[PDB]
């Protein structure tokens, strides 16, 4: 099973204007876990290894599927897939395997873990990760960090991820992010969720409360982080669109002149995830690879989670931004098969 | 008279290997308080403005100079200079002399007071003036906080510059900065420091210190306590002996250890000591990368750099980017404005 369900949130599947984003990866029809088990023990049979093989698999599967092939694995030979793996991989493919064989919830809450743990905070990797989380995905998170401090040696009964948020933040920045990890952003049924395609989105949001959201900020203090981090991505794009209309300037504008530092980072971060969303994750890609190696962790989990959401159209807004496909950005900065499962999630098969 | 004396700390005035860093603005020899006073009040008679005139004087002079002058004006007029340049000029161009006939630690203190009014921190800015400061000037700037807090109506008795920062920062870098700001680095005697020139810098550090150092990092107040405190001289130093002992750069060590706000201030401390004329020519590249603004840190940038390193900045900006400060600088900016930042610079029209 996967404490982030079959899928991630339908909340993250359509774009402003109701669209359905477009992933690199989809639910396998005829899938069995059982199968890819199998395949997979198999591939790692010898003194070596059958790569390609593990990563046509690996890597062409969702979160889910995913760990039902590792929970099939597991009962299929008495065995812990995760544990194989490591023991037949190295290097960088080794890392990367490791952050596709763990559920996702897990996987982002040991980074987040990372993010805090040592000197200094990497804020990035926070308002990276809490801004691709809703409510429900958020709590799993939570839980799953819980795991994480027992799992690294932990005797501290209270120590939660707000525990570790609050003692490793402060003054706006603090208070929305507490916001988000709350999980108490407004929500969206999946019956109502489900019908986007049918409905439309005009069904899910609400003209009042825009118009009263706007005036609101434009008199701007919890007023601007609790209509950026609370409302829906559909709602806070109907917002941006009609402070607009109201006052000349854009809402994105606003809260840039009018906010410093991280907090502004975080707001800019949570408008742009409901109103320019691959533009957004494109230059988060791009700057996974400035410079060099190393941020390949930012880079890692991007690509993987993406990939199974609206992966497809970042890398198109990648390529009519920077002039160079996204394939080709991470073709150039990494290397071994560890490039190879890269490529494989944004779709390039190979043997 | 200036709360940060006739000229900035020396400390600031010699790269690593002791090497005086160049200026765009000396002090002047004849300089006349009353003469230059006396030229400016002239510059702004009749329904207009000489603004070159005005410009040529204000951005040909440093911090001491022109505040010698706003004193001279003072007397020799009854009349306030920062306010008869206010009327007489606006937009762009009344920015920058606002900026510019400002005593630099008041300049710096409002600054300051304005990347923490408002939502968020403006941590870059903090960054960026903190790094710059050494203890004397340091203490200068936060008297001069306070002083901008009257200055902005605030009956609050006892808020400082600690207070605001506090109140706006935690972690590692909220103690890394309030010791920046305690003022408690490592100080380098007036003396010793005049005496660069003859006696080098290795009269200035301590090789036993830096490799204790670099041991000690190798190996949690450890690194705030070697970055910050240290002269830049002694870190240097212990960068060296740093990469000899452990084949990795001091800077390497520090940006993989190390995340967020608590990483670019280590860094720019660092950098300030070891690559600071492109640390400085990025930052400002940064004030100008996209549109208008940061207009306030390039002219905070330019106005402070002119007289101690402005130069060598320039140098290394050409050299990084295949452009020229001055013409990125003219490409960002215009009227008055423009020619003001040019003239710091040291073009003259
Ligand atoms: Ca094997
Ligand atoms: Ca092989
Ligand atoms: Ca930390
Ligand atoms: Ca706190
Ligand atoms: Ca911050
Ligand atoms: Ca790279
Ligand atoms: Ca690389
Ligand atoms: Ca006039
Ligand atoms: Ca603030
Ligand atoms: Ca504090
Ligand atoms: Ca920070
Ligand atoms: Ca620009
Ligand atoms: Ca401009």
């Amino acid at each position: 099973i996967s404490e982030f369900g079959i899928t991630r949130s339908l909340i993250h599947s359509f774009d402003p204007h109701g669209k359905h984003y477009r992933p690199t990866i989809k639910p396998t029809t005829g899938f069995s876990a059982s199968a890819d088990a199998e395949r997979l023990h198999r591939s790692m049979k010898g003194p070596g290894t059958n790569e390609l093989a593990i990563i046509n698999i690996l890597a062409r599967r969702t979160n889910y599927e995913r760990q039902e092939i590792c929970q099939s694995y597991k009962s299929l030979y008495k065995q812990d897939l995760k544990d194989d793996l490591k023991s037949d991989t190295s290097g960088d493919f080794r890392k990367v395997l490791c952050q596709l064989i763990v559920d996702t919830p897990y996987m982002l809450a040991k980074s987040l873990y990372y993010a805090m743990k040592g000197l200094g905070t990497n804020d990035r990797v926070l308002i990276e990760i809490f801004t691709t989380l809703w409510n429900d995905e958020m709590k799993a998170v939570a839980d799953a960090y819980k795991q994480v401090l027992k799992d690294k040696g932990s005797e501290e009964s209270e120590r939660s991820l707000v525990t570790d948020m609050k003692k490793e933040t402060c003054g706006d920045y603090e208070y929305a992010l507490l916001s988000l990890v709350q999980a108490e952003r407004d929500d969206i049924p999946i019956l109502q969720l489900k019908a986007i395609p049918d409905k439309g989105v005009n069904s899910i949001i609400n003209h009042e409360l825009a118009e009263a959201d706007a005036k609101d900020l434009y008199a701007s203090e919890r007023r601007i982080t609790r209509v950026i981090c609370n409302r829906t991505p559909y709602q806070l794009y109907l917002t941006s669109e009609i402070y607009f209309k109201m006052y000349g300037k854009t809402l994105l504008e606003h809260i840039e002149s009018e906010t410093s530092g991280d907090y502004r980072k975080l707001l800019v971060a949570v408008l742009r995830y409901a109103i320019d969303r691959p533009s957004l994750i494109a230059e988060w890609l791009h700057d996974s690879m400035a410079g060099l190696g190393t941020k390949d962790y930012a880079l890692m989990r991007l690509l993987i989670t993406r990939s199974e959401i609206d992966l497809q159209d970042i890398m198109d807004a990648y390529e009519s931004i920077y002039g160079k496909s996204l394939l080709n950005a991470v073709k150039d900065d990494t290397s071994g098969d560890y490039r190879r499962t890269l490529c494989v999630l944004m779709g390039e098969i190979y043997n």
